[PDB]
């Protein structure tokens, strides 16, 4: 009853290894997302560790690991790969859309280089929370469908217990396939994965009629898109190399990413990244940068200046959809131009006082534009900037009333904070899922109002 088809194996020959999982031992379903399953035409039934655990197949699945390459922190890496992971296969939905089921945790691959190929139950956990989060804050990403724990030790700092995620995405192609075959000068390769791209992906383009330059000036918009989500958010990948990149402008490969809890545009979760490349201030411009990477592929059968033209769409697009969203966010219902001066002093002053991020914009939207009506040491500055602000949202003449709820409705009260899901995590190793059930239920719901702990800041 689900419809499997054999795509990326039949159409792109010589870009992946054929093999099977390796299951763990002792392996158990211990989370699936029921929701996403019924959306998916999954039969409840397959859930009671099996496929989740990479213990058997369904029929038509051909599981296959990708190769692909990537840039690094700016410094080319060479060969990557699916180097603990396996698409099982490609599911067909009604609505048309495939969706790529992937196994992250599935053992050793011939892209594994040193690793163990296997995946650690903290990590599956954070990435569960991350992208279902994300989902439901409005933002494109790949999504979670099941974990599995097991009793085989995997050792990271400390033996830790092997898992695997289930995830599901419309496709898992990233700038680091084009950047593989380019960099082995193999051009043909190239041309055949954007030609793939175009066809299951933007098909409405009319082949060759300017497709290949409408195509990528779509790249560069989504990924413009994306980060301008992020940065609204407040939420820092932190490992933005090439091969982490979807070429759709989906969030991709959840590590050491943070939401911001206190405002610090230069926060760095990845405490590998030494330099600061992934702060949370330098995404927009990495994913230029990246994007730059990308456009390099593309050059032997793209003319170069097509290439910059859209690369040149970059920052209009970004500030954008930035701006729009930040209108929303502080309940500008018009625009003014006093509206860039009262946002770079907020966040100014946001940063000064290390405000909470989240915290502060759900109680900016309890604002009421003729009252007055405490978390700062410089109070006399706050209501120097709310006294310009309040009076700026005058001038849009609508209610107290609309403004709140349209503020509610983009100003999360609750995000996916590091703590949480560490206390999830905790819980979760010591056999008690209730928490991770708890958690994921709350992140289905961030712009609803809370009365436990999950809209707290971290406890310190
Ligand atoms: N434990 C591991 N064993 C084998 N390969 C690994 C391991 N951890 C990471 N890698 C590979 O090292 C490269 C960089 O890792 P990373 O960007 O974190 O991807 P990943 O989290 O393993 N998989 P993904 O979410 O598909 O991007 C990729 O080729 C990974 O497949
Ligand atoms: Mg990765
Ligand atoms: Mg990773």
């Amino acid at each position: 009853t689900l419809s499997f088809i054999t795509r990326w194996r039949d159409e792109l020959p010589a870009t992946y290894t054929t093999l099977s999982p390796t299951p763990l031992n002792n392996a158990r379903l211990i989370w699936h997302n029921a929701e996403l399953a019924n959306t998916l035409g999954i039969p409840s039934s397959l859930f009671k560790a099996g496929v989740w655990g990479g213990e058997t197949l369904l029929p038509g699945m051909s599981p296959l690991a990708q190769v692909y390459s990537g840039h690094q922190f700016g410094v080319w890496a060479g060969q990557l790969g699916d180097g603990r992971g396996i698409l099982l296969g490609e599911q067909r939905l009604a609505d048309g859309t495939t969706m790529d089921w992937h196994l992250k945790g599935a053992g050793l691959t011939p892209y594994s280089r040193m690793g163990d190929g296997r995946a650690v139950l903290r990590s599956t956990i954070r990435e569960s929370l991350a992208s279902e989060a994300m989902h439901y804050l409005g933002i494109p990403t790949t999504r979670a469908l099941s974990i599995v724990t097991s009793d085989s030790p995997v050792y990271r700092e400390t033996v830790e217990p092997g898992a695997m995620l289930m995830r599901v995405a419309p496709s898992h192609l990233r700038f680091g396939h084009f950047e593989h075959f380019y960099y082995r000068r193999e051009p043909e390769k190239v041309r055949q994965l954007a030609d793939f791209a175009i066809r299951h992906y933007w098909s409405h383009l009319a082949d060759d009629e300017d497709k290949y330059r409408l195509w990528f000036t779509d790249v560069v918009a989504r990924t413009a898109s994306l980060i301008a989500q992020w940065q609204t958010v407040g939420f820092a990948h932190g490992v933005m190399n090439t091969d982490n990149m979807s070429l759709l402008g989906l969030t991709l490969d959840y590590g050491p990413f943070g939401f911001l809890d206190d405002y610090e545009p230069g926060f760095i979760c990845n405490h590998s990244d030494h330099q600061g490349r992934y702060s949370f201030d330098n995404q927009p411009a990495v994913a230029l940068w990246n994007l730059q990477r990308l456009a390099q592929t593309l050059s032997p059968f793209v003319a170069v200046d097509a290439l910059n033209e859209a690369l040149d769409s970059y920052q209009q697009v970004l500030l954008t959809h930035y701006g729009q969203r930040m209108r929303q966010k502080l309940g500008f219902m018009t625009e003014q131009k006093e509206d860039n001066a009262l946002l770079n002093e907020l966040f100014s002053l946001m940063a000064r006082e290390r405000s909470d991020y989240t915290r502060t914009f759900r109680m900016l939207s309890l604002t009421e534009q003729h009252s007055a009506a405490d978390e700062f040491i410089d109070r006399a500055a706050f209501d120097d900037w709310f006294a310009r602000y309040r009076g700026r949202l005058q001038q849009d003449e609508v209610s107290d009333s609309e403004r709140q709820q349209l503020m509610q409705s983009v100003n999360p009260a609750l995000v996916l904070r590091n703590w949480l899901a560490q206390r999830a995590i905790e819980a979760a190793e010591k056999g008690d899922m209730t928490e991770l059930h708890r958690l994921h239920e709350a992140l289905r719901n961030p712009f609803s109002d809370r009365d436990d702990d999950y809209v707290s800041r971290p406890p310190d």
